[PDB]
């Protein structure tokens, strides 16, 4: 079905309140979007289409196995430029002359920021933008009062289309915690019988077998259970994110973790890339479920880009369900408290030179040029609880400058890694390489201006719980639907309980939301974790079938899958706005569920753009 | 060892010891009652409960591989004869076989004292403070113990979550499969054979296909929203509307298909699904059900037809049990004119299980099969109104002919009194005894809870007992089971956030957690996961919740004591912490202890105020 | 006597004694930084909990009728300069030996308190601890509730309307209701004539004048014009709940009516103040502590402030006066109205000082003082804040940025001085002041470390909710908390989320108060109307209610001589012997259960140190 009972408000001031309040909100609205895209494209990140062409009307000038073979003698030649850091960015030289790429100016990002963080303090803006978020959760709830018979009927009309043949993605989600606790016990002590002498471990310069090393904690196989594993977040783990991070090794050993959750040890990662293996075959099984798996990438070590891409080109861990996101722990602190990094501009270029290299020089590092190939972007991780005490600004030394052994803040590891990212993109662009996108997690706690910072430079965000407390930025991530993969059963264990969740808020207004398992292995109990996460949330908000194919809809639009894949998955015209590029038979989402969201941000983004272009101004 | 909770003072329940003595006097009255009745019928009473009671008491090889009935038990020429809806047995088919048939008007009796008791105001204040201090003293053995339990856990081997035994306590075989299985078997039954003949309609013979084709539906146009067998929001407080969830594609004729164990080709499209779920749980192998098998009463023969598809389709599982459930669809039967009476209901229901167990060789298969039926059960809109109070006044159910349904009171009594006549018959033989576990409490009146009180081994659902503090608290002090479907009542009844499972299970009532209709409710391949998944999330329950939860499932299970001992260990019979082992349970000693400890406790105040007033009645008179 | 619970057990805490040992060194060490600071400044310290910490540190731990500067003491010649933001006193206008603050000393304790609460085992341990004391009290009130009423029934004609209960935080600018306020202004439209109240870019006008530019009458006006009540709209608006200053939205009205220095000297305000205390007098039993702005603008505020009170005899016995300063130091410097915040800290103090060194060149201040207990700070705490206050920061005759001093900032500086003034007032035998900040409302949770050092009780604390080892250091060190549910609920947190009835099930010293009547209560009694939804609300029991009214009394600053009188003799003493439930109406066996369960926490804490020192 297509026409569907629609909601409508006549008489002068349609908002609720003074135009004089309306035009001081539009003023600030738009020149927030303004600020978002500038910096969207400046990183060659995707923009909302739909914001966009309403934000023309004032914009000044116009906006917008493959690892069977490694040969490098077949890869694009080598280019010859030179690289060099300054200030923290790359820069490319044509050997000498600076290539002319758009290199982000600091004091220009910080004004910009202060205008934001000036605006989330804003008083008579917050009650505007609370108010309009009150106004789409009460269309939403006319909406489906009047019109959910006339979305299930045609939910039941489309043949063969159900919940469990559309496409799903796991927008967000660690490779070190993608399998369940059960799987992981399973396979180590599968491990423990098939090979027996390999060496596996060293300790203290003594070479170490997997059955020395569970010797050594008077651990049997059959001893071994879910509960020695000790993996699992329980209610203790709630507002203690240092017990979360000790989850990460099994029975309590770090020596666990590096043998089978690290890519790099003894055994060139062996174990961990045969569980992830595992881990795809379940997702190539079930056909429609996919996910975005995040490696680390520590920017301790120089080497490290090149040990990841030999690690996943030797044991061939790839599968065409499976997108790799780069996330770069923000333990600056630790690294340069134990003397292994000078300041926290070498960190950087652990991160990108190898990339910027491999671009121009493919042949240098063949296996990363192979890799990159199905590395979609960047992730920011760390406890976002701990406290800030450092303000990034133009004071702020710079990372050549920065050897405290104090951890930078998020704003100041985010627009580095913007800044690179953007100057990778450009010069990756020119040559026809894939480029990347920056998806931090963001809002999940702390500080409310982490949010601030991923408008200007993310292209979305995981959790972005706090958005709940920043009328003005939920409203701006709406207006720009900017992307949110949450993981409700992750905050419930950890930050904030299932029943305050404010998902189901988000949903309702419109924000493009998506669900996602976060660590399974230290949350879910099923084979089939994502199916759980749907469950759980389907339930206890009691979401409805169209409610359900939406955020699986959601889940691939935000997700790093190619045009192609997603051309297969949605059908062609998956890339227009609005009911046009909505085919239920793929997506099982009716156009009239699409047609409502579609009709509701034009409404809203008219309301905006109208009122700032209504002003009368007196000589 | 772990901290234990202690009062120190003169009056430690809270109240002055005029009302705890009133309430006393009434919960020891209401105890002995049931305990009367699980006598009467052979089914379990609390051991701990019988002995604080007795101080105050004057009185003290495939199975159906097989069927040869010459190598059964012989005849013992029993005549039988219902008599005011009761079998009477007769030493031939002349003498009444002395058993103890139940007296209405006793029964009639101890209904009303506990009808009474349910609106007593003072005793109600007493129950409910008794209840907030079991939730009190919880709370803060969680707090001074959680560690020293997760611990424990910790360090007994091999032992966790997923290699102890699970039952899925309350779960209907016609939505044992989830909505995907049963699309997955629809699809895969319209391509392999054209031969079966499935469903007449007007005397016209149809085909499988034929009856797709008349609807205009496709294979691959099928969908399991096309299925719409699936609880949505809009059929909660909706029974009606969950009922006509049991129709694939909205068709009653595809339910006699592939849901139904009697139709045109012998249910065998049934037996397969069942089979197929049966298959999983082998697999997993530490996960059981107990599925409920529909015996409408509707016709002499079901027994016999619902025996000869096990049988023959080999219906049979390690991991399953069979309870058998009765629909109370009495006045849709008689509406129809397919019954005269309810007394010829309860006949088709009872008088095939009387003559097999006195000559096996007459039903040489409902004989095998009842080896592994261990129950009966009542299923039906709980929510409907009921305009007819059980009494001496209500017709018998020879005399019952009216179209109008008899209320939830009159089929449990019925059902009741058979059955403990049938136990009786059967234990001289020495065959399997069976026990009577109700829907109660989901919804409705609250003195359908005050019935199976009396009754039943152990209910299902019972959510109106946060509603009834006295009930509440005597089924804690009985020990009742209480299986629950949380998952089933956020679609139906009570949202998960309402529903009342963490307070009983806190406060240490006997409570396991149950699938229902995972092919209305769940999402997931393992229901019974996915259930307990939800409940540990939404109120974060501890691992050792968890599988108190599962011990419980189990403690509440037909399962054989054989079967038992190998899953919970050879001493699991055993109250307190002694009948337990961490190394096949994963249930902390300190847990099951504090349990046994404050159930004593509780029941100790209770016994002690009881022999006051008797010593001190005894100078005045 | 009441049925107690008892734990019994290896781990009677519910951890291992090593989790145990660590959380109680670091408690142990918070205490003994407030204790430090308590006594630095004169301020009271929990005397319940200075003797458990005794054992782990051998060193020792009408007024106004008539004005005459030559009955005042005499001069003593002292000499009074700033010196790092704190006032010195000379021997002559060499240094007095006064204990002077070492802001590295501050820095390095502050350091230490905000590593504390970050620690998360320590925090495990603390939240695992607040939920027992919930749990105990919940026990408690289930096997003692019956008793305690019993015992109040018993008592003679002691009940909840015959005991005291003090507003212990209210603003006097907003400490009469709406309707009050319209009454007053329509009576004050009909008298005085011919008087100037106001000039309007120089047209000098008349209180009719007034109101007939705004195209008002004295009929027309009403509740409804005056606009001057919170609504949902007011809602984490503090700027909003500002403006509700201005009836109508006039700033003049506002400066009419509502302040004490204007053309008419302030007539007005003190004649609603007085009509106020009228009807607190009449109650007998109801008290008030109101606040009084310092805005530290201008040298003269103090002296002005003192003549409004002096003049118009704006005296109440059952008033207790503390003084607020806004934190408005950035509007203050944009405007160029103070050049640095020395010179703010300046126009606070100095007065003060002079006051204290010579009476009689400020005799009016002389005799107000008698009735001032402390000084307060107030401001929108949920602004965020940029700046940490340490070493590093500027000196305040540095401080010329337009940024405002972060709130620790404010508080040390105020402290500081505040400290040597009480010291040089103890020796003179004058009335010492005390510390009483806004403090947890909103904003930064670490304001929270800042008061627990150094504010002898605090108001709102509502994040204290969220810092779980801060509130059980509150609970071991019984800080007064003065809680608004009502101004909270349209402020910024609603009533079913206050965690006030956590703070009371758990035994910290709360109290009720109203905050700002005129912004919120609807009744003739904002006082009454705030106990009664509290009651309501939360299902308090009787003996719940005048626990309340008697922690409110004894955060009063109310004298001793009163105290006594209210109270009885022996209130000082600790534990039930300092409770009469013929004067309190509280069960002793509620305060009986109190001061065991604090001692009993005080013993696990503190004996768990003394293994590691034996
Ligand atoms: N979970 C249930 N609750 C209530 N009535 C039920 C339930 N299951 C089956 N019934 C009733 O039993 C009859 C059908 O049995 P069956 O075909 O096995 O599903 C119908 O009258 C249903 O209303
Ligand atoms: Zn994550
Ligand atoms: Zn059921
Ligand atoms: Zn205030």
């Amino acid at each position: 079905e297509r026409e569907f009972q629609r909601v409508t408000i006549s008489g002068e001031e349609k908002c609720g309140v003074p135009f004089t309040d309306l035009l001081d909100a539009a003023k600030s609205v738009v020149r927030a979007l303004f600020i978002r895209e500038k910096y969207m494209a400046l990183s060659l990140q995707s923009f909302c289409p739909t914001t966009r062409r309403y934000l023309q009307q004032l914009a000044e000038k116009p906006l917008e196995h493959p690892y069977e073979h490694c040969e490098p003698s077949t890869m694009p030649g080598d280019l010859g430029l030179g690289l060099r850091m300054v200030r923290g960015v790359v820069h490319v030289y044509t050997r000498c002359s600076e290539v002319e790429l758009p290199y982000p100016d600091l004091q220009e990002f910080v004004a910009d920021v202060n205008v934001l963080m000036a605006l989330i303090i804003n008083g008579p803006i917050k009650s505007f933008c609370y108010r309009r978020l009150q106004y789409l959760s009460s269309k939403f709830q006319m909406h489906v009062l009047l019109n959910e018979m006339k979305e299930l009927a045609a939910q039941k009309k489309v043949p063969h289309r159900d919940f469990y043949n559309i496409r799903k993605v796991d927008t967000h989600i660690h490779a070190s915690s993608c399998m369940n606790q059960k799987h992981l016990l399973r396979f180590i002590k599968r491990a423990m019988k098939r090979h027996l002498e390999e060496i596996v471990h060293v300790e203290q310069g003594r070479e170490q077998t997997l059955r020395e090393v569970f010797e050594s904690m008077n651990l049997t196989a059959y001893d071994l259970s879910v509960d020695t594993l000790d993996v699992h977040a329980d209610r203790n783990t709630f507002h203690r994110f240092d017990k979360f991070n000790a989850k990460y090794n099994p029975i309590g050993e770090s020596v666990l973790r590096e043998i089978f959750i690290k890519t790099d040890n003894r055994v060139s990662g062996k174990y961990f890339a045969h569980i992830i293996k595992e881990v795809m075959s379940d997702l190539e099984e079930s056909k429609y479920q996919n996910a975005e798996l995040r490696l680390s990438i520590y920017g301790r070590s120089r080497d490290e880009w090149d040990k990841l891409a030999r690690w996943a080109v030797m044991h061939r861990v790839h599968s065409p369900n499976v997108r790799w996101l780069v996330q770069v722990p923000r333990l600056f602190d630790v690294y340069r408290t134990k003397g292994q990094l000078a300041n926290f501009q070498e960190m950087l270029e652990n991160i990108f030179l190898p990339l910027f290299e491999a671009t121009v020089h493919p042949a240098s590092h063949p296996e990363l040029h192979l890799f990159l190939e199905h590395v979609d972007g960047f992730d920011s991780v760390d406890d976002e609880s701990k406290p800030e005490n450092h303000v990034f600004n133009l004071e702020s030394p710079l990372p050549e400058a920065w050897v405290e052994e104090d951890n930078p803040p998020y704003a100041y590891y985010l627009y580095y890694t913007f800044a690179n990212m953007a100057m990778l993109n450009h010069l990756r662009r020119q040559r026809g390489f894939h480029t990347f996108v920056l998806r931090p997690h963001c809002g999940e706690a702390g500080p409310i201006h982490h949010l601030v910072s991923a408008f200007m430079l993310a292209e979305n965000i995981s959790h972005g719980l706090l958005l709940r407390k920043a009328p003005v930025l939920q409203y701006l991530y709406y207006l720009a639907q900017i992307g949110i993969a949450m993981s409700p059963l992750s905050n419930n264990s950890l930050f904030l309980s299932y029943h305050r969740n404010p998902l189901p808020e988000y949903l309702s207004r419109g924000l493009m939301v998506s669900l996602s398992t976060d660590d399974p292995l230290q949350f879910h109990f099923t084979k089939e974790p994502l199916m759980e996460e749907y469950s759980i949330a389907t339930q206890v908000w009691k979401l409805s079938s169209c409610d359900m194919c939406e955020l699986a809809r959601n889940s691939v639009l935000m997700s790093g899958f190619s045009h192609k894949v997603k051309s297969h998955w949605l059908g062609p015209n998956y890339t227009k706005e609005g009911p046009e590029g909505n085919d239920i038979r793929r997506t099982n989402v009716p156009d009239i569920r699409v047609g409502y969201r579609y009709e509701t941000l034009c409404q809203e983004l008219a309301l905006i753009t109208q009122a700032v272009q209504s002003e009368m101004l007196e000589t």
